């Protein structure tokens, strides 16, 4: 039996506080919300803005794609709002920022704190593909981390909800190769990104690196890249499982039995992968 289905908020309804950063389209504010004293990340977009450059359609694949989410390493969408020349998405506070801040500070991870990283991408992953959803722009720019240090994954703005997706979208350290030569992306596609993010936790920077887009992109499509001295035998061994050019041999992918088999690689052999996120995060 189904009853019948179960207030927006305004801009005034909150105090604004400094900007936690910025997009092309968007700037992200710390906000209160001065009813309940919340601290929320609120995203702002201009309107004027949105049109122009007619993105009009991935305001609400953003709203509608993060609407679906309710996992522990996600930044949670709580409400969303408009006046006359804002849009604004109501999201949690990610108060440690991005991750990209800690490796640009510290250069490297030790192994411990790589392996339980990587693992919470992992996870993450997992529930984002088992709704069928795409993100596309996986890099560490766009994971953040909450007061505990877990981690929150962000920017739906490119994601997609499926299988192959058409859009030319992404960040070009992170582009699969089979965007670059297929033109299509995949869940697959999350999986390279994924093995280009555990590289560059490990050695600094992403394995395909330059100042140019064209020159990262002939790189990519040729898998023109190699490990450093000491990188851990364990994730060199997993990176190489996930940078594979054919979409469908990449550990964790569907066409290879999906995550089950991706979990139980011998990198994250000491993971309990059940409550990680009441685990406490090693130090970084
Ligand atoms: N929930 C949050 N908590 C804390 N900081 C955040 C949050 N959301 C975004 N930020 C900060 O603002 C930056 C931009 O946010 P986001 O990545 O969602 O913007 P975007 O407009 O989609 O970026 P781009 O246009 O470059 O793709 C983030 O990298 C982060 O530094
Ligand atoms: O999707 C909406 C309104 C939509 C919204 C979506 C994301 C963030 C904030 C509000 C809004 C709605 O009323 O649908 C809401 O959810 O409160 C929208 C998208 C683009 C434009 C413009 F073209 F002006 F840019 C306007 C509204
Ligand atoms: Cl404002
Ligand atoms: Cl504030
Ligand atoms: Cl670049
Ligand atoms: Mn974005
Ligand atoms: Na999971
Ligand atoms: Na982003």
């Amino acid at each position: 039996q189904h009853a019948q289905p179960p207030r927006k908020k305004r801009p005034e309804d909150f105090k604004f506080g400094k900007i936690l950063g910025e997009g092309s389209f968007s700037t992200v504010v710390l906000a209160r919300e001065l009813a309940t004293s919340r601290e929320y990340a609120i995203k702002i977009l201009e309107k004027r803005h949105i049109i122009k450059e007619n993105k009009v359609p991935y305001v609400t694949r953003e709203r509608d794609v993060m609407s679906r989410l309710d996992h522990p390493f996600f930044v949670k969408l709580y409400f969303t709002f408009q006046d006359d020349e804002k849009l604004y998405f109501g999201l949690s506070y990610a108060k440690n920022g991005e991750l990209l801040k800690y490796i640009r500070k510290i250069g490297s991870f030790d192994e411990t704190c790589t392996r339980f990283y990587t693992a919470e991408i992992v996870s993450a992953l997992e529930y984002l593909h088992g709704k069928g959803i795409i993100h596309r722009d996986l890099k560490p720019e766009n994971i953040l981390l909450n007061e505990d240090m877990h981690i929150q994954i962000t920017d739906f703005g490119t994601a997609k909800v499926l299988a192959r997706a058409n859009s030319f979208v992404g960040t070009a350290q992170y582009v699969s190769p089979e965007l670059l030569t297929e033109k299509s992306a995949c869940k697959s596609s999350d999986l390279w990104a994924l093995g280009c993010i555990i590289y560059q936790l490990v050695a600094g920077l992403p394995p395909f690196r330059a100042g140019n887009e064209g020159l990262i992109f002939a790189k990519i499509i040729k898998l023109e890249y190699d490990f450093p001295e000491k990188f851990f035998p364990k994730a060199r061994d997993l990176v190489e499982k996930l940078l594979v050019l054919d979409a469908t041999k990449r550990l964790g992918c569907e066409e290879m039995e999906g995550y089950g088999p991706l979990k139980a690689h011998p990198f994250f052999e000491s993971v309990t992968w059940e409550n990680l996120h009441q685990q406490t995060p090693p130090k970084l």
